């Protein structure tokens, strides 16, 4: 029975293959067929290319050796290479053109999801070209999805030498009959077959996957669209900044490029952005996913006033100061969404661009007390229930698993009434003791939230709702302003509290506002519709945040 | 007696002042004298500019109000503004041209060093212009050096209103006669004087500093060249990455731009780069200063083999993988310098550029055992003393303060023999019990190293020297290679072990090698000659690492 799947890189996980460009170049330059492929393999195991693949020499050292082989081959074939003939130019273009073979990667991802050990085994080189970063990026993206990456230039062995296959088997800790090995080079398949491994000769991806599906008995073709890559908390870089003596802020950090600061809502975590973190970093951004004040590994002081918007915003500015960041793009959800609009209003110099999921920008009404305003809309009753210190803490802390399982549900799964929370005595009075697991979350994801909330509970988080008067007074100072920096408002069709219609007057305050809208999306936007969130954010970041 | 110094921003800490550009524009466009300055102040406390300075409106909202005032003023003066007249263009240029008044900042820095509380008090605006980052950067650089920053647009008050001066005094927790206040606007000085503060009307910086020196009795002009900005450990962003189950790497992080990974030597810390961290981040780089494996907050497993170059380099590659970085520039010192050359040789795709301080690149000699090679040069005897597990640990751990005070000394202060360390029975056998403090370090800096080494001691650090055979075998695999990526070798004139002459054959292996050389510099390069190190690294980074 199979338990391991091994994939080649060139022509398998990445397309188009380089040997294809050797042929394509021959045809474009009208050179004899096979001339470049012949000069590339010249000397066989004793040749320049084998030395390169074994890591004896670098790619830049190899380039003139290939040029000499090309001259030798042309002399014998009684032809002339063109005037502007350049091996460097040919390989730069080929490497740059090679992209991840997305259906092959998805199949590798599905096999690993079903318990397979996966590896990439590749004949590759030590790339020291000025343009080497393109390939470093491709390898980085690919390698994260596999248990092992075995590179010929690191191990000093190449396919089709028998020892590299023995090295592979030892690395996998598997017998040959337990392995499926995919390669586009027939000669590189022979030793794996001779050892007793299941082998697939990859020409077109579709046929290769049909063979792979047949042999593993796992559906790989025609599958439902997969979710984006998520985060394993123990594999992330964890950052910590002291913003003031008693307050430290925790964040998770991934990628390079313009800083993108993600601000979660209530009662959440940096982990609420798990589906966005890998995608935004892959899109070319340095992601900083916060544990907002009162949450996770960030400090949670007990005082109400520590959670007013003015204090929270000041602390986020200090956070940027201590990291040496003059700006960040601020993306918020729920309470995080409210905070980011206020960052844009009070600290526009520090905000590269601003985006909110669900939370609209609504200016303070200077002619009405904030308590009066909240009372006017019945959907906001939960916010009145959250007022009295200790009441909501007791209900939410009673059974953490029940709390998160009852809260984190899709629009067509909610056990929460929301109407008359105070009158009914709580949010969960008509909710089961042992809620079913929502289709959005796994038990493991629920337990992460349970583990995080064991540290500080719900006091700090609830305090975000306990500064209505304080926030109203501060917000009133901004009434003559407009938000004129790049801005995006993302509405969720099925958020029954933060309804899309509530955002309708935003253009009055944010004339250049851009929008996104997610159909069949509830309150927990990032985990409800991660693919759609990623598409909207990446498109907006690339056009408006640079 | 004075204990607080307050500085204005425009025309005091930053030059040239904006009001100067209003005058300069008038002259360039041959407009009536004072026309633009008059339209700028139009309406006094009731005008557009006061509203802007109080934070009622943003800079982008203010621009058309200023345009209207300019039209009104021109109509009255019976003149016409030019065809291409633009307030936005005038202010963008002015803000962009304004730079930090370096001698004023140095004086503020000296006063704070001598126990003064320092603050910036400024009439400023909420900047939402597309080009706002330039100013966000300037404010960031400036604010870090002061106890307080009071901005008119945040507090809703402006100079010369009396309340802002009362707010300042309350913020400083000081009586008026205890404050010296510097401003380039005479009208903005009057309320501070009326309260009883010492005031200085800033025209030219030199005269302002003479007045400031006279009143405080502290030398501010003609001072010796100050050291670069250092790091306060509790004010840094601290990062943590698990590279494998039992190994976590700690780093300090500052700035934005291309990733620059700093790798210290033996027996050091991320803190050895304290003078480089702020300077490189200010130069436009994202600095990652490591605690190398075995040190500080990084893991320190006991096994010798955990510290061989192959393992250390693999872990640094995983470190990049987990942070989502395809490359970093690697800068090393001592053992860190050896590691970075090997990163360049084995992982060139992951190394944007490579630099070493003191440590030359010397290829393995395949015809001689590494132990034989070390024996040939008497200056390397300390490395033989470090071989036997437990011997050097006992001496180095006996008295941490004595260890660091004896080690960290300039070339003309060393109590260390280095000749016949084994024979004499130790490095400190002819060293005092209570060494004097070297001119390079403070007692506080020594205690930081003492505190760090209390966690794991010297086993992990010494193990870096205990892999001669293992490193020699691995290094031999790279003998056919050349380092062809951007590289810098920095020699230190007075390093008596890693002598400049030892680097003389490097061009044979690194043909495109760039060099730096520091006169009167010992082994502890970063703290010995921080200004010179900063100059060399920044110049090389900007030309070769992008
Ligand atoms: C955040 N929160 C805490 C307790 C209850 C909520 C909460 C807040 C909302 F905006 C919202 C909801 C719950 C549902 C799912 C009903 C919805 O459709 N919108
Ligand atoms: C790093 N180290 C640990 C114990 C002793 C040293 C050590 C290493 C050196 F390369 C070196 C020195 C000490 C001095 C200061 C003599 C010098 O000029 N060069």
């Amino acid at each position: 029975t199979l338990r391991a799947a091994v994939f080649d890189l060139d022509g398998v996980l990445a397309l188009p293959a380089v040997f294809g460009v050797l042929g394509r170049t021959e045809e474009a330059l009208a050179l004899p067929r096979g001339l470049l492929n012949d000069a590339f393999q010249k000397g066989g195991p004793e040749g320049a290319t084998t030395r390169l693949m074994k890591g004896e020499i670098t790619l830049s050292q190899w380039i003139p050796l290939m040029e000499e082989n090309c001259r030798k081959c042309s002399e014998t074939a009684k032809v002339c290479l063109p005037k502007n003939f350049s091996i460097k130019e040919i390989f730069d273009k080929a490497i740059s053109a090679r992209k991840i073979n997305r259906p092959m990667l998805q199949a590798a991802l599905m096999l690993r999801k079903k318990g397979f050990t996966t590896a990439i085994l590749t004949n590759t080189w030590l790339d020291d070209r000025a343009e080497r970063d393109g390939l470093a990026q491709l390898m980085c993206e690919l390698k994260m999805h596999f248990d092992f990456l075995i590179e010929s230039c690191q191990v000093g062995m190449v396919k089709p030498e028998p020892q590299i296959y023995k090295f592979l088997l030892d690395t996998l800790k598997a017998s040959p009959s337990e392995v499926v090995f995919l390669d586009d080079i027939g000669a590189n398949l022979k030793p794996a077959r001779d050892l007793g491994m299941v082998t697939i000769l990859v020409q077109d991806t579709d046929t290769a996957l049909k063979e792979l599906e047949k042999v593993t008995g796992i559906q790989l073709l025609n599958t439902p669209a997969p979710l984006p890559t998520s985060c394993n908390p123990s594999d992330m870089s964890h950052g910590y900044v002291t913003v003031k003596p008693r307050v430290r802020l925790h964040f998770v950090e991934l990628g390079s490029g313009p800083a993108v600061c993600l601000c979660h809502g209530f009662p959440e975590s940096w982990y609420s952005w798990r589906y966005q973190i890998p995608a935004l970093a892959q899109a070319g951004y340095r992601v900083l996913a916060m544990d907002m004040k009162g949450y996770g590994e960030s400090s949670a002081p007990p005082e109400i006033e520590e959670y007013c918007m003015e204090v929270l915003c000041k602390e986020m500015v200090t956070f940027l100061d201590k990291l040496g960041l003059s700006q960040a793009v601020f993306i918020g959800h729920d309470w995080g969404g409210m905070l980011v609009w206020y960052m844009a209003l009070f600290y526009p110099e520090r905000v590269r661009a601003v985006a909110s999921l669900n939370t609209p920008f609504i200016p303070a009404n200077p002619n009405m007390s904030p308590l009066e305003s909240i009372k006017a809309n019945p959907v906001f009753d939960y916010q009145l229930y959250f007022q009295e210190p200790g009441v909501a803490e007791a209900e939410l802390e009673q059974n953490l698993s029940r709390t998160f399982k009852s809260l984190f549900r899709a629009s067509d799964e909610s056990v929460l009434s929301m109407h008359k929370v105070c009158e009914a005595g709580g949010l969960f009075v008509n909710s089961p003791e042992e809620p079913s697991l929502s289709r959005m979350v796994t038990e493991e994801e629920i337990q992460f939230y349970v583990q995080q909330f064991k540290k500080s509970g719900f006091r700090g988080p609830l305090n975000w709702y306990r500064n209505m008067e304080r926030n109203w007074k501060w917000a009133c100072k901004s009434l003559g302003r407009k938000i004129l920096i790049p801005a995006l408002m993302v509405t969720a069709e099925k958020d029954f509290v933060l309804v899309p219609q509530m955002s309708q007057h935003m253009e009055d305050w944010i004339p250049h506002l851009k929008r996104g809208h997610i159909e069949d999306c509830g309150h927990w936007t990032q985990m409800d519709k991660p693919t759609e969130v990623n598409q909207i954010l990446i498109k907006w970041l690339d056009s408006d945040a640079r």
